[PDB]
């Protein structure tokens, strides 16, 4: 859901950094090469990000938005551990933590969510 | 107006630190000792915060909340017409803000309180 990441980015501080064990090759390599570790990593970072907020019974809050994002990518984690094609790389060395602005993080979060839609190393 | 203050605090990350220049010992000193410096310091820190949020946002906007808070404290900078900078969590910063705001309601004479040194 794309209008909600935009409102989450608009309400996150521009200088607040989100850590993410970015999976190398996202940019050059086919999605099968990285998506499995990218969704796990994104789940963990979004899950950590949700503990930073408290709930507001108003309209969309960062809490509600992040929580919904957590639930989409945790459904993608589950789906990627079913998909039994040995080949879709599921064995990765735990990537190095990288700091990202909310805008960079969520650009990554969006490429990864979309990496599913358009489906050697 | 603390409805929007709790909404902002809930919509800010718990570990996002906010710099405020803070009068040392204003926790135990009479309000007359620090309140002039503190509305100016709180206004400067909040105006600076506007720089970190976007104006384009439906519904709930931290930019619009902070902006209305910038307007309340600026009223007080004009009615009123170091310090060493310290990092605060959103919740702690907003406790000093609600406390500086309340210190105008509960105002008592400077000759009738205490001097302005702690030690």
């Amino acid at each position: 859901n794309v209008k909600d990441v935009t409102k989450l980015v608009a309400n996150l501080p521009k200088d607040y950094m989100i850590t993410l064990k970015y999976v190398p090759g996202m940019d050059v390599l086919p999605s099968h090469c990285w998506i499995s570790e990218m969704v796990v990593q994104l789940s963990d970072s979004l899950t950590d990000l949700l503990d930073k907020f408290s709930n507001i019974s108003e309209g969309l809050s960062n809490y509600s938005i992040i929580d919904k994002l957590v639930n989409i990518v945790d459904d993608l984690v589950e789906c990627v551990k079913e998909n039994s094609s040995k080949d879709l790389k599921k064995s990765f060395k735990s990537p190095e933590p990288r700091l990202f602005t909310p805008e960079e993080f969520f650009r990554i979060f969006n490429r990864s969510i979309d990496a599913f839609k358009d489906f050697d190393c």
